[PDB]
């Protein structure tokens, strides 16, 4: 029943592979409802032609800055900022999916994709999904990020929908 959604990365323009995710809607459903529906498009708005603004290696990448592509602006389907869903899903490892934030209840659009376990960030950030499959094609993203973040290629989402 947990929607999959999917990103077709590019870099510098040219393809790079696919990355799908598992959305915990059993879980966190609005979370996870707006994660959907930003990837489908189907508000009007969303991920698709947005970048991975900001990429550490061994930590994490994240997007979804559709709005001001540099980590100031985005924009959830609700209208304004929503809360924080709850905190039951943990920074776990690898591949798992979590919302950035300005603090408390400040959800948006930006979100992040783990490359470790990121326990720090427990109770923090509400994690809402997992990469399903194209782990990999996140691994060779990450080589193209820098110690203070900056990406040395333009990392973006060429294509993006719900799958199955």
């Amino acid at each position: 029943v947990n929607p999959t959604v999917f990103f077709d990365i590019a870099v510098d323009g040219e393809p790079l592979g696919r990355v799908s995710f598992e959305l915990f809607a059993d879980k966190v459903p609005k979370t996870a409802e707006n994660f959907r529906a930003l990837s489908t498009g189907e508000k009007g708005f969303g991920y698709k032609g947005s970048c991975f603004h900001r990429i550490i290696p061994g930590f994490m990448c994240q997007g979804g800055d559709f709005t001001r592509h540099n980590g100031t602006g985005g924009k959830s389907i609700y209208g304004e900022k929503f809360e924080d869903e709850n905190f039951i899903l943990k920074h776990t490892g690898p591949g798992i999916l979590s919302m950035a934030n300005a603090g408390p209840n400040t959800n948006g659009s930006q979100f992040f994709i783990c490359t470790a376990k990121t326990e720090w960030l427990d109770g923090k950030h509400v994690v809402f999904g997992k990469v399903k499959e194209g782990m990999n094609i996140v691994e060779a993203m990450e080589r193209f990020g820098s110690r203070n973040g900056k990406t040395s290629k333009k990392i973006t989402i060429a294509d993006c929908g719900q799958l199955e």
